[PDB]
């Protein structure tokens, strides 16, 4: 056991966090020592505090923490079989949620790759590009195409389509300009063009359907994404769509792909998957990609975690997806947009504030210039809150069990933030 | 729910399996309903079967299944936090484990980046030893040397140092190290690091054992070599023990039978006892310093899932069990059960090598193994076994006892009798 205070001594000395240094950090981690719900305990001048935890622990903790149903269907599956290895072995978990999830996503996706992490997921997907058109005789197709501003992980692999500005630029991939909000056919037409030059190179295009997350939280209309589907069609480009943030409702669709009304080829999810209890990720594909691969002269897709498809981490995800399709989860997404609407557009006339948006249970105040979370972080935790800002972006992606109230507490931080920055 | 026979049904329709095909797959996966300490209820021809988990479910589960200590580990956590992001904050499962961690590591080793899989960490340590050399203003220093026979993982980076026989960066290949201690071998591999120290950032091996590449074993001298090589040259050093660690050789870490100390280790693995994903990458506070101080004045890394409370509280709790007991006569006691059972397959005529290294049992065939014959044998025997290439390899749980070891050993020989 450890006191708060030589929790920070440990973690001062031994940990790295994200993005961070060991001993320059102006700014200290705080201690959380409790969650329940849509509330963190977090330790402020040696006392606890319950705040909001506005950012749903980076998109993940979609039902709250701590939620019934979700420690029930972990506990219930500890007490049979904790994990067993996947090779050679199955489990009724992994077969539980892989029907799940082929029955939920976009037509045409029928077969599921479980790992344990978004970046691993993404780099299994381009390894199914890649050995896809190595299938087909076509070894040459071996580069992405992806628009700038997206972002897709941290293994090399996929910091290589990550934007090149946000992870100072790794294989040298292709860039299409970034994609406008709204939509303009002259994008369409010039990555078109751009795409028909290095098409013979090319194994996928790669993107983030409505949202872009990380790299900036930029929202894009959905028809850009039939264009997409078309020019992949047409060029003979395989389509990947990266739903790690998006998916399970969060931008009012079940996956943002059903705006549009679009399949792609290989489609990659995670994040919400398991409501923000463990890690797990997982990479669909359609029947084409996976008989292509497996006709190959390889045979088979050279991937395997030790972990893959890990019977604790399915079951709480069969949980969490049941829970969420349970409930007339469309409705509540619409009134939490309306929420963040309403609570954000205060905003509009601040000074420092150039754009205030909203799309599903996503929330955006983009400032003119950063915002110091040396001034961001206690304004928002004397409201309760705990926001992370990034960049000049004050930001919430809040629990879709936030009640009203608890929506007008966040809008109302994060606005006093933005409030602050000018 | 799903009865086993949905469950066959749903798995041949919709689930890839590790390094597989879909719909191609000659040997359809066996249900596995439940775990519970050293043995697996498998559902064959439509009955539960108890069948020892003699592969501690691909090296993870030391402590068995369902262990109380861990499963309460789990549920006490559970009740508290489940997982909050660790951008801007830390909690008190990380920082027992990395406690923990740094004072059982090498010496030296003194900060933990936490990630979900053994690859990621490997690739962690790659953009550390990277990081390193461009805070120092040598980004010249960008390759990674290894020797042949190593396994890595499967993510982009981790498969440039994979054997390459067994669009990838391409890494410097030394030699396959052999079993004994021969000078003239670390001679060579530092007469050719010697002529591209100046693009080396690392040095990567698994010490003792490659594991994946093919259950090799070499002398632990060997990685004395590599150190005092790797500090004239000024190369960094990284130990893979993502399969080796957690008393698996014999010793904590395997690094330990050499008294050796890399500058940056990977462990995973059998670091949960086999409940949950979690890996880390340890590295020096010269490292450390190095990079914080560089341009770049941080790490560029940070995973979502980044240090789990309920992954580290189990881990908490499965180094602890380890350490609590004497697993050093524990480990010794098994290997010598490995040792005494294998021995009759010396002789077999299919049988290359036998060898046995901790509480691991190697039997080298001459010809691949063929899964569709040795998979009913062993079960036959009441053992799960999961041979590759040309091995029937175990590494069993730490709390066999001597009769389940038997057991194990015996099917592992009667698959070998089988192969020729
Ligand atoms: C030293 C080291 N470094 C990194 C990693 C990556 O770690 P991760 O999987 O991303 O968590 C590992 C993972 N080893 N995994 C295994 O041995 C199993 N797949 C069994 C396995 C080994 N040969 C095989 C051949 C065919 C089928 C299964 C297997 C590691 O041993
Ligand atoms: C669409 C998509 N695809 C793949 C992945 C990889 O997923 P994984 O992390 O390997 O599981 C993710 C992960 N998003 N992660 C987060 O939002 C933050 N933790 C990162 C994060 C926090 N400040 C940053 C500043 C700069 C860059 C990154 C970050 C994703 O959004
Ligand atoms: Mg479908
Ligand atoms: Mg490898």
């Amino acid at each position: 056991g450890l006191t708060p205070e030589q929790i920070i001594a440990v973690d001062g000395a031994h940990l790295w966090h994200p993005y961070s240094s060991i001993g320059r950090e102006a700014v200290s981690p705080v201690v959380a020592v409790a969650a329940h719900g849509a509330w963190l305990t977090l330790i402020r001048d040696g006392q606890p505090i319950e705040v909001l935890d506005a950012m749903s622990s980076w998109w993940t903790a979609i039902h709250g923490h701590g939620h019934p149903a979700l420690d029930q269907a972990l506990t219930t599956q500890l007490r049979v079989m904790n994990h067993v290895m996947f090779g050679g072995l199955t489990h009724e978990p992994a077969a539980r949620l892989a029907k799940l999830l082929v029955d939920i996503t976009p037509a045409g996706l029928d077969t599921v790759f479980f790992s344990d992490s978004g970046s691993v997921s993404v780099e299994v997907a381009a390894k199914m590009a890649l050995q896809y058109w190595r299938g087909r005789g076509l070894p040459g197709k071996r580069r992405l195409m992806t628009w700038r501003g997206g972002y897709h992980g941290d293994t090399f692999l996929a910091m290589s389509i990550c934007d090149p500005h946000g992870g100072m630029h790794l294989a040298a991939q292709v860039f299409a300009p970034q994609v406008p909000r709204d939509y303009d056919p002259a994008y369409s037409a010039a990555f078109e063009a751009q795409l028909a030059q290095h098409a013979g190179e090319l194994a996928a295009v790669v993107v983030e359907p409505v949202v872009q997350g990380a790299g900036g939280m930029r929202f894009h209309d959905p028809r850009y994404l039939h264009d997409l589907r078309d020019i992949c069609r047409r060029y003979e480009v395989l389509l990947i769509f990266d739903e790690i943030a998006t998916g399970f409702g969060r931008t009012g669709a079940l996956f943002a792909a059903d705006h549009a009304g679009v399949s792609p080829d290989i489609m990659c999810v995670g994040k919400a998957l398991t409501g923000g209890y463990l890690s797990l990720a997982a990479t669909l594909c359609t029947a084409d990609v996976a008989h292509t691969i497996s006709a190959g002269a390889a045979g088979a897709l050279m991937h395997g975690p030790t972990f893959m498809a890990n019977p604790l981490a399915c079951a709480v995800s069969v949980a969490s997806v049941e829970l969420l399709l349970g409930q007339d989860w469309r409705t509540r997404i619409t009134e939490l947009a309306a929420g963040l609407t309403a609570g954000l557009d205060t905003a509009r006339a601040l000074p420092a504030v150039t754009d205030v948006r909203v799309c599903g249970a996503i929330g955006v105040i983009e400032c003119d210039r950063p915002v110091d979370l040396a001034v961001a972080t206690p304004a928002a935790l004397d409201r309760g809150v705990w926001l992370r800002p990034f960049r000049n972006l004050v930001y919430a992606m809040p629990p879709y069990i936030c009640t009203p109230a608890e929506i007008t507490q966040i809008t109302s931080a994060m606005v006093e933030v933005a409030r602050l920055v000018g």
